[PDB]
């Protein structure tokens, strides 16, 4: 079912690699072109290996090295290219708690996305690699209902999926519909906890039914009943309980739609779902938007950065 546009190199040698990429950087100037076209054809289990072969043969440190030689939003894609997989979220994470500020958008986005199994891996990855608990780093810097939804999403303990009990989801749906539309204010904790615990296959019953009882979709009562953080959140959630393609479809998009570009979600978005569902991605991105995921990119970025981009994400007819 779910498709990354990256897999594992077939005559792969580290050693071989790891050479191409010293005579890349060995002398004045960088070959950005030599780098990109032979890190974005590796799977990330091989960018490791080949960064530890580099050790081993010229006792440098890969990423310390591209750091120095590469700049701009190309660095900081092959700096996210080289991070291993169990880590990046993790990373990406603690880099949008951190600080005085924090990037609601980066916590929002992921933890909304990741399923339970995903939320455990990247609390574990966590806690071991900057000694703290997530959890503990979330309710620190966030507060209301919104930081209360996120760490209903961080027990990962979302109900498994089982045969659908109509009389369930009609119960369900009746529910939200008290807690929002005929409530005088809302009762944000019903909705957390049906939108938090419940079954995947359970709420997209939910979903339909509430759209017959009410007239409405849950995204236009999330929209009507609620504001900031909190909607971002929930319609995050319903969002990815519809389809996580989709939603990071929808969240690209929306990276570049805009005059600039969000180099950061870009980067984020791509290189965190290249070996999951980067494919069903693309689709996704076509039928709801009209364009292709490239063509789309093709024409916000640019340099190595837009080379390498597009090579990660691959496909011009989607
Ligand atoms: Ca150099
Ligand atoms: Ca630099
Ligand atoms: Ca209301
Ligand atoms: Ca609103
Ligand atoms: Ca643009």
């Amino acid at each position: 079912a779910l498709r990354g546009t990256v897999t594992d190199f077939s005559g792969f040698d580290g050693r071989a690699d790891a050479e191409v990429l010293r005579k890349a950087m060995k002398g004045l100037g960088t070959d950005e072109d030599s780098i990109l076209n032979l890190l974005t054809a590796r799977s990330n289990a091989q960018r490791q290996q080949i960064a530890e072969e580099f050790k081993t043969l010229f006792g440098r440190d890969l990423v310390n090295d591209m750091k120095s030689e590469l700049a701009g939003k190309f660095e900081k894609l092959i700096v996210a290219l080289m991070k291993p997989s169990r880590l990046y979220d993790a990373y990406e994470l603690k880099h949008a708690l951190k600080g005085a500020g924090t990037d609601e958008k980066v916590l929002t986005e992921i933890i909304a996305s990741r399923t339970p199994e995903e939320l455990r891996a990247i609390k574990q990855a966590y806690e071991e690699e900057y000694g703290s608990n997530l959890e503990d780093d979330v309710v620190g810097d966030t507060s209301g209902y919104y930081q209360r939804m996120l760490v209903v999403l961080l027990q990962a303990n979302r109900d498994p999926d089982t045969a659908i009990d109509d009389a369930q989801v009609e119960l369900d749906a009746q529910a939200l519909f008290q807690a929002g539309e005929l409530k005088w204010g809302t009762d944000e904790e019903k909705f957390i906890t049906i939108l938090g615990t419940r079954s995947v296959s359970h709420l997209r019953r939910v979903f339909d039914k509430y759209m017959t009882i009410s007239g409405f979709q849950i995204e236009e009562t999330i929209d009507r009943e609620t504001s900031g953080n909190l909607e971002n959140l929930l319609l995050a959630v319903v969002k990815s309980i519809r389809s996580i393609p989709a939603y990071l479809a929808e969240t690209l998009y929306y990276a570049m739609k805009g005059a600039g570009t969000d180099d950061h979600t870009l980067i984020r978005v791509i290189v965190s779902r290249s070996e999951i569902d980067l494919f069903n991605i693309r689709k996704e991105f076509r039928k709801n938007f009209a364009t292709s995921l490239y063509s789309m990119i093709k024409g916000d970025t640019s340099g190595d950065y837009k080379k390498a981009l597009l090579l990660l994400c691959g496909g011009e007819d989607d």
